């Protein structure tokens, strides 16, 4: 009896011609796609030029102080100092300090709508030459005459100083470049650009002209050194209620830029899909996305670095290695990616493959631009991620494609060998399978109980000598008391009726068979018994391939330094400084009290 | 001899029934997973608001300006000049200013603890109009009624200067929003929502509540077109011990808000998985985290803005698509996210799939965010991608295995035929091999050199004319002086002693052979030569397929603008300044020095 | 005739022995890289510390106000009001404020080179106690004497005030820490660090000795509490012309560092590759690239707390898991990353692996550090995946390189059965194909139109009854009008003239065979009709699988805080206010006019 009934038994007799099947033919494998064409080329990423136009200048003024002192006895008490900063006049400036360094030791100028003249020492007016300043760790220049203050003789009425000062410093004008201002915090309601060469009298000006000049052929002569005209100048002279500034006026489009800039990128390939550009810097691993059309630097404001310096660097780079490789494609290209970048590009060809399309590449605004450049190098990285992926998986669906194309050659041979096998795998089912001319005649096999089932002992012939069987008969029943049929044994537990499995007796007979959840063991063609597979030390068909799926990840927040480190990387807040200043009254003061007698 | 001898020789004899082996029944080839829920709908996200509260106002001052003149002869010169700024006390604002657009030449107010009275050239009060501003480009309006300073008259005492001014500017509070600033860099320390009503006396006053006051259904009168009564509001005025600054009081909760709307999702696709939900727009390439529960606005300080933005945004968004699409489902969820950031969900449904897990979503604090979103931008892609790579690589593995399994049908049927070879092969090791029932009968085979081989040059049998051999004889030994075998050739380097592969003699009998490192070859039964396998025109029966690993590379710091390219952005630096500043005594003084005589 | 016609014929004879092929051997499988060792660790990374130097200190001085009046009747104003702030002298800090609480109502001290002294209420010295400033939200702590300005009595001179003040303030020295700053906005030229001891006299001051000073074993006494003595100090006193403050002289080194702490790292794994080290913190999601040597502390500016704070981290956290698991492995190792960022990293071992290599690790300079840590983030990433993605698609190619040599082991028993269809296979076109020997003779087929092919109606022999065909006979031609031959159909569309297929008449004799597009059908050996395949209900073969490659996907520009959303977040903007400031006068007020008569 079937001892090992982890199993189910199937009788399969000859499939009756219906029903009929045939295999599938073989599918059309996909096709790798002709790939991505890249240009090679040499770009230049320029960016929204946040940096204030820099430039130097000088100042020149008279630190003026009036002070009164009280005196009484053993004693002594200022009784209201007087501080004012007032300018060195023009001719001051060109006829005294220039020429020779020195500077009046009296102060001419209008303050609240009156001429006030200050005397140093309050004593007839002296030149005085000027001396550099003291300790200045970090400092520019700067020079100045008077050192004491000057004060009131022993009494029991008013003495006035006059410092002339002079201060190399910073100048920082800012878009649209209307003004200026200091390093002294002094602001300068003209545009650095304004004079009268060049039309510069368009230029914004909120001063009478009388105050502003410009020398012509200004050779300016440097203090200490002693040193002069070591170049001519045309020297812009302007002179604020408080002082007089001077600086070498400068054209201004030459001078500035709306835009900075930012990367020389060696190799950036560029490539079209889906009606914008690609350019994908490898070395810094980022990629743009920009419009068919280019970008005329017409319609950008006081741009004029731009050009100059995409020419200089993209120049420079084709003679480093491309002169000797690869030759050059046309005039210069600008494009306009995503995020405000501005991308100068200029395309490349070797001899190897030695246009037209890069021709037709054709008020006023300013670009901005997002401080943040990584949803490109985002960009860049999926793509060439995305796109390796990709080519890589289609190559397999093809060689699978192919495999399965190869493998059906087999089926074929296979399916007439055993038949009954074959087709009930490629049916997923036990079936009786038999070949009906060139296609296949099938019928559903039939499930049997393994209960039911048990071997004879005799794989012999009584009534046939010499002969013998070449698979032990069996006998079973479909139903629990189903009558009992006298069929031979087939391959996998198939119950063949028609007893024809036979051969002549063999010496040294040893055999096993497939027998439920084990095998069955027969020597000389008598029974022997049943075992389990696991005796059978079993041996693998199948190519192994361990796989594991890409584990999960978090990416938590992380930042080098939050915004509140750096509103603290600031040594001074303004905002503290004010708020604790404007308080100092309430702190330390009542300014509701009134006091009267 | 064997010629091409880069090979090895094997005799395999019929294996003996011991050991016997099994083939690997079919695997159980994984399941696609389920796959994973999404819910789509529509999401707000808000931010920590980092803005200060904004609102516009009004000044209300004099500049005062108390003169003092020595005069001498063919000069004059200032001796003391005392510039001070006093508010426009409350009536004057609202009977003098307000209607008529006029303000005293007097100016009556309390400084160090005494009632100082200041007039206009020091002429009995008159009423004068104001005018405004000069040229004032990038300014708030502005106006005054004094436009010179005024100045002792010619001899050998003093002069007051009385200006009128009022200034429209932009003020700028806080959270908690208890005080406010100016334009003007002047600090007013109270809450900008003090007053009486909604009992925003609760709110912060430095100042004693006289100087406070709150005009109730007041109309006020533009200057200039004098325009008056456009809108009546509850002006709050505040007086300033150096001016009185006034503006419409608002509530604060409704005007106010801790958090600003970020981002507007049309779909943001919410899903759970290990305790936590998942937000991907997709659009913005962005995924958020947050825990399974919501997050009530009740916790939220002042965040009343909220509600509010998120309801008038999703009905907005709510009636451009999903309208006919979808239908709504509950009322909006707020969730919170890793980072800082609140998300406003509202899930949705298409009538084709047409809840009660919506519901059971359910002092003062405030939310802080990061600056970088960059981690969710990096989880949305790496999942998206992840999780790509898993769902297809197990398609993979599935697909395999079951290949595998087919295979083996074929293996079976196979093993029949060449069971010397196919079983060789299963056991990676040349072996006897031979069908002992179901099972496999095998015996390894034994190595023989190659050099101690050699073929006879009949095919032929003189002692049987008319038939002749089907494979030509050899003969070898196992040891350098072994033995001498007459076995005859088998399939594949085989030495198959019994020679009982015959066959009746041919015409035109050509026929290759496997010899070592090449083959031999035969015409008409008798010997011809040896080759290499070169000479053969080589056939492949492999699919091909290349595959190319995906290549490194590095990710350099890349920044478009450094924080010093930032620290310079900034056209004043309150330090520059201010270090200067107060180091100008240092470079163009002595302040160790005493004087007396 | 040949009805579905949708194919090819061929015919093929016996291969003549040219041309003979042979199959491709197996090929060499790939191998499995050994991998990437990883090192186990502990790390802790530092970054540029832009963060002042952080202490505390007290300034110690008088508000001082001279103030005229001018009486008139029924009436005041105030003629010239004279403020200033005076340093309160040493000894009166340690003897009278330090000691009793108390303070002069006199201020004497040097300004504009002269003695002044002022008395409060001009009036004969008192020493008068302090008390704590007013209301004062969010201020650090302050005291003074005064409250009230003081004013000449009526008549028709002048008035002094003397308010010493004391307040508690907090310090900001940023590198070289040469100077620092106040909470007042008040400037300091001295080092915090100078002084007499530990050679502090080397650090840099700008003022004379005199100025400065330096008490030993100093017991402040805390005012208000009037508790002393709770721990001695050095306490650095330096007197500037505006006031005197002091602080607690420290050593430098120790309190300060030019880095900063940022991320302590549980487990840092290490590895080699391409001359560089791998540090991945899997758990922040971040790899760094080092050179293979270390970095010594030495090189470092004053970064004295990096070492310090290395050890008591990292000794801390081996405390909490590996002091079981592992063991410590050699002293602090420190490696430098590219953007600018400082590695501390402690190797680790498990006893179950239980170094000479930690070993040969081995002016001044100050470190920068990137704001962006994406670039690490993204090699991590990057790294992470691709290491991934190749470690599995390399078991692919194995297996699959492995599964071909399998293969091959089933075509070679195939090609014994239908040569004519394997080799033809294996060729890629339709072929004649025997084996001749081991190697198989081959000789191209040919194109048969398959409108010139009719089959005959009959499958029985008339002239041999009793047998029959396996096979009915057919007849075709290969030009428009060629010779017809009296060829039999063989399997797949050949035409084998050599009429040999037969087979005895069988009862029940139903047969299917290929004939073109379609299938042909016999009844009993007689004709019956042509049939398409989509008839057959046609079964697979194949193992599918269904593959979908990556979509693409865009990354726009997505920022949390715009730039400008911080030049907003600053509550106040200095260049705002002095633009505005410095323009108050042209907007209210006429420069250029002169008055006289
Ligand atoms: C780059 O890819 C394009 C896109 O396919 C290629 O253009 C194809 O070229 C082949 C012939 O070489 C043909 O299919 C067509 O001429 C093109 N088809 C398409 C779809 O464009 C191109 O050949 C590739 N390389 C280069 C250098 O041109
Ligand atoms: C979404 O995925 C879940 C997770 O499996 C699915 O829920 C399963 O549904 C199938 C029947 O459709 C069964 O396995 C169980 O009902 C669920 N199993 C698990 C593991 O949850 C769900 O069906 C999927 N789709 C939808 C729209 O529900
Ligand atoms: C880590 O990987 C390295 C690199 O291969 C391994 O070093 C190899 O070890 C095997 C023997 O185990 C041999 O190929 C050589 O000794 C090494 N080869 C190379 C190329 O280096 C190492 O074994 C791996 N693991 C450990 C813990 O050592
Ligand atoms: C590029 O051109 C498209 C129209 O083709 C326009 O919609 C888009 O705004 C342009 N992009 C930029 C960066 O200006
Ligand atoms: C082209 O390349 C070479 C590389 O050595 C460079 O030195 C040279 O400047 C370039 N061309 C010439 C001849 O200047
Ligand atoms: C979410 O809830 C968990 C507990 O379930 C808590 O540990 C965690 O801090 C919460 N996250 C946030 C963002 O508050
Ligand atoms: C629904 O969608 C349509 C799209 O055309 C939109 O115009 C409409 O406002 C929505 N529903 C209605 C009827 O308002
Ligand atoms: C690391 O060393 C290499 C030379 O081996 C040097 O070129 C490079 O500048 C160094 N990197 C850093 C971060 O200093
Ligand atoms: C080692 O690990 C344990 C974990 O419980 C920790 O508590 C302990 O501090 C460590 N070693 C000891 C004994 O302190």
């Amino acid at each position: 009896k079937a001892e090992n009934t982890d199993a189910n038994f199937y009788v399969c007799p000859p499939p009756t011609g219906a029903t009929v099947v045939q295999f599938e033919q073989p599918r059309r494998c996909p096709t790798r796609p002709e790939g991505q064409n890249y240009t090679e080329g040499i770009a230049v990423v320029f960016k929204e030029n946040i940096a204030p136009y820099k430039f130097k200048a000088t100042m020149y003024y008279k630190d003026v102080t009036v002070s009164q002192v009280w005196f009484g006895h053993r004693s002594s008490q200022f009784m209201g100092i007087f501080e004012d900063r007032a300018p060195v006049p023009f001719e001051e400036v060109i006829d005294k300090i220039n020429a020779k360094g020195v500077c009046r030791s009296t102060a001419k100028y209008v303050r609240n709508n009156l001429e006030t003249t200050a005397f140093h020492r309050d004593d007839h007016e002296t030149d005085m030459e000027l001396k550099p300043a003291n300790a200045a760790t970090r400092t520019s220049r700067g020079w100045h005459t008077t050192d004491l203050k000057y004060n009131p003789s022993r009494v029991e009425r008013y003495g006035t100083t006059v410092n002339c000062i002079v201060e190399e410093v910073d100048a920082r004008s800012v878009y649209p470049y209307d003004e200026f201002v200091l390093a002294t915090g002094d602001f300068v309601y003209m545009s650095p650009f304004y004079g009268y060469r060049e039309g510069s009298h368009t230029e914004h000006t909120s001063y009478a002209a009388d105050r502003f000049k410009q020398v012509d052929g200004f050779y300016a002569r440097d203090l200490t050194t002693k040193a002069r005209a070591t170049a001519p100048t045309t020297r812009n002279l302007l002179t604020t209620p408080k002082f007089t500034v001077a600086w070498d006026w400068v054209p201004k489009r030459p001078s500035v830029c709306t835009m900075t800039k930012w990367q020389e990128v060696d190799e950036m390939l560029r490539s079209e899909y889906g009606g914008s550009f690609r350019f994908s810097s490898d070395a810094i691993s980022t990629t743009f996305t920009t419009n068919l059309t280019e970008y005329p630097l017409s319609r950008v404001d006081l741009g004029d670095c731009i050009g100059k310096d995409a020419r200089d660097a993209m120049d420079r780079i084709f003679a480093r290695r491309y002169n000797a490789t690869h030759i050059k494609v046309g005039q210069p290209q600008y494009y306009l990616a995503n995020g405000g970048f501005l991308i100068a590009y200029q395309p490349l060809l070797s001899n190897t493959l030695a246009h037209l399309r890069e021709q037709s590449r054709k008020s006023v605004e300013r670009i901005k631009t997002t401080s943040s450049i990584e949803f490109a190098r985002l960009q860049f990285t999926y793509n060439h991620i995305q796109r390796h992926v990709n080519d890589m998986l289609g190559r397999v669906a093809i060689a699978w494609c192919e495999l399965q194309n190869h493998e059906l050659t087999l089926w074929n041979e296979a399916r007439k060998l055993n038949p009954n096998a074959i087709a009930s795998v490629t049916v997923g089912r036990r079936v009786s399978a038999r070949m009906l001319g060139d296609v296949m005649a099938v019928s559903t096999c039939v499930p049997v109980a393994a209960d039911n089932v048990i071997v004879q002992n005799s794989m012999r012939i009584s009534s046939r000598p010499g002969a013998c069987y070449s698979r032990p008969l069996v006998s079973f029943r479909y139903e629990d008391q189903g009558p009992l049929v006298e069929g031979q044994l087939g391959e996998n537990n198939e119950l063949r009726l028609t007893r024809d499995a036979i051969e002549p007796c063999t010496v040294g007979h040893r055999r096993y068979f497939t027998f439920g959840g084990g095998y069955v063991y027969f020597e000389e063609y008598a029974y022997s018994h049943q075992l389990s597979r696991a005796d059978i030390t079993t041996v693998s068909t199948f190519i192994d391939l361990n796989i594991t799926m890409l584990e999960d990840h978090e990416f938590v927040p992380l930042e080098v330094y939050t915004r509140h480190e750096i509103k603290d990387s600031g040594l001074l807040d303004y905002t503290e400084v004010q708020r604790r200043n404007q308080l100092h009254d309430l702190r330390f003061a009542d300014i509701d009290t009134v006091i009267h007698a």
